[PDB]
């Protein structure tokens, strides 16, 4: 799992992008997981405007046509493009 | 009173979607009122489409709701 | 809405490529549109019309999702 | 409709899954719309198929590539 708890919101977004895209060129050009876990924390408000990890990650996933899904509790199963 | 939505692109849709029901839950539990927020996403696109966008963010996030009349969601705080 | 009809091949599959990769990067980071619309043209018979099939031969071999909607007009989905 | 045109089996065939789902407890809980068109497209069609007919989902054909699943 790609772990993003308790990271500043914009830290842990640029890890994502960045992530995402090398395992989906991983995912294209070898085998392995047509996927990437990510565990964001429960929280699901912002605090003073600013997205907690959880509503920062999945507003950027929905933004940006990912299909996902709940693993358990914090914790999400990205599909890759 | 109403959130609206339509015509938003997704992205700064969640996000007025995001702060506002913090914003609204911080007042609803500090001094009462309504206990919901109305928020309107279309008026009747594929991926583009705000509805889905905004249902997708309320249940992954565990906010219930429910769609009163087409394109208006009323969400509990 | 990017316009590839009547163009040469070649020309018409370095548009769609450039026009891809920005696109893509725009989306990849910004706040814009979730595909491309790609007219490639209308093509009673004379002969072969190059462009749909060549552009539709680019889109499979670099596994982009699309579909023909409107007729002569291709929705590519952003990344 | 839900789109998974272009979408390997595997992938198209857990979506429509997990949207069903979601779907048909809609309906259940709340009656309304009562079905949900499924867009197959153009491999995936036949699983499609498969997956509906073994779990009793009524469907008909609005047009190729486009089917009507009631919830």
């Amino acid at each position: 799992s790609l772990d993003l708890h308790g990271l500043h919101v914009d830290e842990a977004l640029e890890h994502l992008m960045r992530v995402l895209e090398k395992k989906t060129e991983e995912f294209k050009q070898n085998g392995g997981k047509p996927y990437l876990s990510v565990i964001t924390g429960r929280g699901n408000h912002s605090q003073g405007g600013v997205a907690r990890i959880k509503p920062a990650v999945i507003k950027y996933l929905i933004s940006h046509s990912f299909r996902f899904s709940e693993i358990k509790p914090g914790c999400l199963k990205v599909m890759l493009k």
